[PDB]
């Protein structure tokens, strides 16, 4: 399962100005095999079914 990740309040996790690999380790502990700074947030690829990811409608910030 692919998607961006979202930080403790349901936004999406920013990468701007992260070091490269930053979205990879926040994903790799999410449990995703790679994941990338899609400017500006991290993308995830590899979640198993039952992670939740940022989906628009319930978006906050």
């Amino acid at each position: 399962k692919e998607g961006y990740l979202m930080d403790h309040e349901g936004c999406k996790l920013s990468c701007f100005i992260r070091p490269s690999g930053y979205c990879g380790r926040e994903c790799g502990i999410k449990k995703g095999s790679s994941g990338y700074c899609a400017w500006p947030a991290c993308y995830c690829y590899g979640l198993p079914n039952w992670v939740k990811v940022w989906d628009r409608a319930t978006n906050k910030c």
